[PDB]
């Protein structure tokens, strides 16, 4: 399928044990995709003070459409030193590895894969 229904665990930034996916734009987008497929991807909601606590490059999920079965359509956009790789809508949050942190909520998304 070109799109996949996912429920992402929403994590508090201070709980997150692995604060990014790797060391290059290409690696973080690769790792983010693999973790989304394997069900090992969490979401951190972006507010004042959140991003400086996480590791660059960042991977955002961004709203791609203005929501089948409650799942907001999103795509991946990476960021490194203020340059973004991709073009999309509003940030739903930043993706990180999920290694067993307890979530506060779930974000239903439909991912263009
Ligand atoms: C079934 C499933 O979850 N598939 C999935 C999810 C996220 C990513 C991908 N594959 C790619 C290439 O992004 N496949």
């Amino acid at each position: 399928k070109t799109h996949v229904q996912l429920s992402l665990p929403v994590l508090q930034v201070r709980d997150v044990l692995v604060r990014g996916f790797g060391d290059s734009v290409e690696e973080v987008l690769s790792e983010a995709r693999q973790h989304l497929k394997d069900g090992t991807c969490g979401l951190v909601e972006v507010e004042k003070g959140v991003l400086p606590q996480l590791e660059q490059p960042y991977v955002f999920i961004k709203r791609s459409d203005a929501a089948p079965h409650g799942h907001v359509m999103v795509e991946l956009v990476a960021e490194l030193e203020g340059i973004q790789y991709g073009r999309s809508g509003e940030t739903l949050g930043v993706l990180v590895p999920h290694v067993g942190e307890i979530p506060v909520a779930y974000r239903k998304v439909l991912l263009r894969k």
